[PDB]
DNA sequence: GAATCAGGTGTC
């Protein structure tokens, strides 16, 4: 209903939504979507276990019109978070071939590069945003799970990134990695000037990278 | 699903 009100009044709406915000490692991933046919049983994808995602999914890559954005580990210690992540949604936007005329975007405080509105548990009063906080969360946990394969010491396939004890535990005993959001506060106590000057010179981080990471660490601990 | 315990950073 929601969705129709607005559908009507503006036109073409996508709705918005991003998983992996809070996360300790890896990017964080938007979803835009557009759809015109009815999935049964679309909701935030919290109130779903992840198979129901995976098959809610199924339809969606099916009915819909979807667009995919991230912004990288990198970007997020540049940018933080808050502008990493309106980054990903642009980059959701840009890459959905049905450019909308109106966003609905899940949350509140985010202007997006086209005119719409927020809405706080949008992930639940709209079906639009639903779809897309679902398209999001699988999206992202496949590049964590893929993440574990590249670390095998990392169960990112489980933890999916967020700091969780054994996730810190394995930062303690395997070292800090450079898919790690380095501005984060769990991440940047366990850091030492000896692994990010590691990560530069092995060309793991950028130069501007590094040289915010550096600046943080000498602020720590004061 | 709901609870309740854990643990991240933006806005204003
Ligand atoms: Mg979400
Ligand atoms: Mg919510």
């Amino acid at each position: 209903g929601i969705d129709e009100l607005y559908k009507k009044e503006f036109g073409i709406v996508a709705g918005v939504d991003e998983a992996g915000r809070g996360c300790l490692a890896g990017p964080v991933v938007a979803a835009a979507v557009v759809l015109e046919k009815e999935i049964e049983g679309i909701n935030d994808s919290k109130q779903l276990s992840p198979a129901k995602r995976e098959r809610l999914l199924d339809e969606i890559m099916e009915k819909a019109a979807v667009g995919i954005g991230i912004a990288s580990p990198e970007e997020i210690d540049l940018y933080n978070i808050f502008n990493a992540t309106k980054l990903a949604m642009n980059r959701a936007l840009e890459n959905l071939s049905v450019k909308p005329s109106f966003v609905l975007v899940n949350g509140k405080g985010i202007e997006l590069s086209v005119p719409g509105t927020c809405l706080v548990k949008g992930d639940q009063k709209s079906k639009l945003i639903g779809a897309a906080s679902i398209v999001a969360k699988v999206f992202r946990d496949r590049l964590m799970s893929e993440f574990h394969r590249m670390y095998p010491q990392f169960s990112f396939h489980k933890h999916k990134g967020y700091a969780t004890k054994e996730h810190l535990n394995e930062i303690r005993k395997n070292g800090v990695l450079p898919i790690h959001r380095l501005s984060f506060e769990p991440v940047l106590e366990l850091l030492t000037d000896d692994l990010l000057r590691e990560f530069f010179e092995k060309g793991l981080i950028s130069e501007n990278r590094f040289e915010r990471i550096l600046n943080l660490l000498g602020a720590r601990k004061s």
